[PDB]
């Protein structure tokens, strides 16, 4: 029933999502500098293509604060396929249960915006 607090980043290439150190956490004026830590989770989508076989669509990457989302129990830095970690300089390695996930019935998604000088990888928008 719950979802990410932000809209997705679309992957148009083969390479997975990877940000430089200290970059990647979306802007959120309601969160504090301590809370600037989390991960992006890939959501693969497939449809009945124009021919007759299942064609894959461009995957989407959704941000979730540390200790929240479908991988709430994973610690920061854990190695898992479809999960890449991000953190701003000075963020605490603690779960963000106080922020939690978004319930779509009461709240719309925040438009994902990255701070000034952020280097998005090739094929990510």
């Amino acid at each position: 029933n719950t979802a990410s607090w932000f809209t997705a980043l679309t992957q148009h290439g083969k390479e997975d999502l990877k940000f430089p150190r200290g970059q990647g956490v979306p802007i959120n004026t309601n969160s504090s500098p301590d809370d600037q830590i989390g991960y992006y989770r890939r959501a693969t989508r497939r449809i009945r293509g124009g021919d007759g076989k299942m064609k894959d669509l461009s995957p989407r990457w959704y941000f979730y604060y540390l200790g929240t989302g479908p991988e709430a129990g994973l610690p920061y830095g854990a190695n898992k396929d479809g999960i890449i970690w991000v953190a701003t300089e000075g963020a605490l390695n603690t779960p963000k249960d106080h922020i939690g996930t978004r319930n779509p019935a009461n709240n719309a998604a925040i438009v994902l915006q990255l701070p000034q000088g952020t280097t998005l990888p090739k094929g990510f928008y």
